[PDB]
């Protein structure tokens, strides 16, 4: 009856704790499309369509960041999220953001959207960004504060917004974008998180974000 | 270590065959809190905290319905489950159900939740209901079909749900409820089935069910 994608976007992007593993050794299985990181409670399984990258990462110490969802028994899944552990930046870089809210542009940078990775996954930046947008603009509704109240509750999220895009602007002239309100075919994380299966990375010092949020009735 | 309550709720409510005995004579023991029904393989022992009811039932022909669990040697236990054999309905009555799934209400009646007893145990209705909810909504996970796939697998049951209630609405009214995810203190049937020890009955023609299933992390 309902759209499970609404609660799932809000939960998985803004309430559930992100995966944040540093310098963890992959288990080096024969599985071509997965890396696997074991701990005392569960195994985290990363899936990617970049088999060549994953082959190179087999048995290496790696960083993992993003959104996980439940697997059978003591397993959890994440799409991509994996980076190498060869070099880092000397400190956290806050990613510069150009943001348009109902067509009105401003700029912001925040400790809440930052990385010290030399190459960071687009996933890590995106999930941090959406958590921040929920905090500041209540984009998915029910953020639990008064921040973003000025935009109303007209959308099916009980928010002011139902259209939005994050655009990664590379030093290039290249870009790529994700839809902030994409719920996949069924509103389930196995579907909507699949956008991260390329394990796309960006050079952290050499990109910025353009963000757009709006409403259409 | 795991939560044995997960597998036990799934097994005892949805895989293990329910006790369904009709017009069986109690053995008329001196035991105040138990009735006993003997067959060629084992004795089924019903336990209740309603000593007055059990005293009245001693040595009578009775109906027994619910969930049994293992006793020593050739014995099995059930909490309550016992009704008299004086009168019945002319055919089975499907119990009307109001159900909320993630806050969305609909109505259903089904042959799978029905009784022809004039007074039926809340136990019989509850266990039938939960088997039906597993079939239709995969509430306890691993139902073995695609029904309920649309709710996902985020919960520790590998299902879309971790909060739920069945409410018996009497026509007076008077309600009482059971928690659909209660596992008792230890996850064992001797514990979680104890909710049925009152041998509570309802007048079958004069009640309906309100059911609520949802998820929180
Ligand atoms: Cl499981
Ligand atoms: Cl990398
Ligand atoms: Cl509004
Ligand atoms: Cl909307
Ligand atoms: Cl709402
Ligand atoms: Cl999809
Ligand atoms: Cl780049
Ligand atoms: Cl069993
Ligand atoms: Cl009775
Ligand atoms: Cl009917
Ligand atoms: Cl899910
Ligand atoms: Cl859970
Ligand atoms: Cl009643």
């Amino acid at each position: 009856q309902g759209d499970i994608g609404i609660d799932n976007l809000r939960n998985f992007y803004t309430k559930k704790d992100f995966v944040d593993l540093k310098d963890v050794k992959d288990n080096d299985t024969p599985i071509a499309n997965q890396l696997q990181f074991s701990n005392e409670s569960y195994d985290l399984i990363s899936e990617s369509k970049d088999f060549n990258k994953f082959s190179n990462f087999k048995g290496k110490k790696l960083d993992v960041f993003g959104i996980s969802y439940n697997g059978q028994s003591n397993t959890k899944y994440i799409y991509g999220g994996v980076t190498a552990t060869n070099e880092y930046l000397d400190k956290s870089r806050n990613i510069p953001i150009n943001i348009w809210i109902n067509g009105n542009h401003k700029t912001i940078s925040t400790n809440k959207v930052s990385t010290n990775k030399k190459f960071v996954t687009a996933q890590e930046i995106d999930v941090k960004l959406r958590k921040y947008l929920q905090e500041e603009y209540n984009i998915y509704g029910h953020n639990g504060t008064k921040k973003g109240e000025e935009y109303g509750h007209k959308s099916k999220f009980y928010s002011g917004f139902n259209i939005g895009k994050v655009t990664f602007h590379l030093n290039n002239n290249d870009t790529f974008s994700y839809d902030l309100f994409y719920t996949g075919d069924d509103g389930l994380p196995k579907s909507f998180l699949k956008i991260y299966e390329d394990n796309k990375t960006v050079e952290s010092e050499k990109f910025h974000l353009d963000v757009d949020i709006s409403y259409k009735a």
